């Protein structure tokens, strides 16, 4: 019987614009009597949370809740309650959960790498790379915009981003976007976009042409 | 309470031309008559396993032993079983491992992404990446070398597999590093190693010079 | 009236995979009753040899028997015997080989070498070679390849390993291939792969591009 609440990753802000905090319950069975709640450092209300997750068959029940808040609060650290009574257990217990403040805050540098020419003798493939290393927090998010247009996240792959052991704690990924040779040949610039929080505007952008590394 | 069993990957398998297999204990007090064992498909006599972990300080224990295997044995999917019994489950738990066939082979094709020119305007670096694409088996091995010495696992990072995203199925991954301008320029051609399972003499070295994107 | 035995070599090793040696016996009459046995060090059991040549017209007769061996006791330098006893000779004869230890082990460095720009202007031919210099050992497998592919043997014969002239004592070879053109202007690199048992990964590549001399 335990109480998991997901925090929002900057991945996930950034993909909506919109920031929410959830509380999964694991190992509790599919009764009535619900006990869902979100409060502020002060206890304030919260918007209405809808959605809830159907029964498992494994005599288990998740009740999800979604709840928007202001990105200022969330970013302030502001403490969050996941207040929890079921049937089976009368005692309300809170799940608090809050912004883990006090990490240092790198800011990537992507360096969008062109593929090298013995890539570019196939004629079935043109990968593309879009290094981004050292940033300090691992939350990254990585996409490829074609003349401005944002791409479909199934023509690229965004890989975790793992620890650059040369730093003392800070991380790099790489996000690679593998199009065709005759695309790669007229047209398509191919920016890719990072969202970073420790950036300063938490959008860099990098851009790359045929006649870049020439 | 549960056991865990780790496969060997073939990047280790190649690293140390010696296979082995462990079987870790979670959840379970640090108590004697620690039993270990691996069992063939027939059941044959296994390699003695020493060096047990220490005892960790939250009341669990793991015993993990290490014990050889033939090649063509691990290859060929037979199974293995890691039964335990402590001191409080009396009752043998078998914990059977074995290889995953079943994917085809595609061997990887290699493309070393260069130094670029305006990075060689700063004179303070060389980065090299190494990217390791278009292989449907998931166990590769890639290792960076210096005028045909091997060059140390503190300066590279080989990502890990992630499937392609254009091909419906199939893995690639990559390794990077960083060096200095100067020695740059006169030698080290840095040929990058891969080695796997599917290539027909299991080591292809793709390598870069200063005439290359001249 | 004499028996000879022919030691494995690297490249009779990495070709089939599996190390095996030899015993030809000279100036014994076409008679049965041929005693034909391999022996450890410790005398234990061998694999059965089959495939006995034919008879000679010259009345002389050679028992051929191939026997399977591990690599690394071959490599320690395990005695092996091969014992004759015909009807000619009732006395058993012991030929005796091992490993001849006590040279050091240099890799190659492999410098192959390109087309020249008057041999490219007849547009009839181009003629590549590949210089394997400076390993000590005398036991080289040299072997081309076409676009990762093995080529077959008949464009291509391996020198034998002879000594350096300038060096004290290190060996060395090439081997040579002869192609078209046209067909060298797109494609075919040419990486001429070298097995040689004193390498670190036991593989070194080296091409050729069109980008070699410009």
């Amino acid at each position: 019987i335990r109480v998991f609440a997901i925090p929002p990753s900057f991945a996930s802000i950034f993909l909506t614009k919109s920031t929410k905090l959830t509380c999964l319950v694991t190992d509790l069975t599919t009764y009535d009597s619900v006990t869902i709640s979100w409060t502020r450092q002060n206890g304030e209300a919260v918007k209405t949370h809808t959605n809830i997750s159907e029964s498992h068959p494994n005599a288990t029940f998740s009740a999800v809740g979604e709840a928007s808040i202001c990105e200022d609060d969330w970013n302030s650290g502001e403490r969050f309650t996941c207040t929890v009574t079921h049937t089976d257990l009368p005692s309300p217990l809170k799940q608090t959960i809050s912004r883990p403040k006090g990490v240092a805050l790198h800011r990537p540098d992507v360096y969008l790498l062109p593929p090298a020419r013995e890539q570019l003798n196939l004629r079935e493939s043109a990968t593309i790379t879009c290094l981004v290393t050292g940033f300090s927090p691992a939350d990254v998010f990585v996409q490829w915009m074609q003349r401005g247009q944002p791409l479909s996240p199934e023509k690229y792959v965004t890989s975790a981003p793992m620890p650059e052991p040369q730093a003392p704690g800070r991380y790099f990924a790489h996000s690679i976007l593998t199009v065709s040779e005759e695309e790669w040949n007229t047209g398509e610039t191919y920016t890719c976009v990072v969202a970073h929080e420790a950036l300063p505007n938490r959008v860099t952008e990098r851009t790359v042409d045929k006649s870049t590394g020439k």
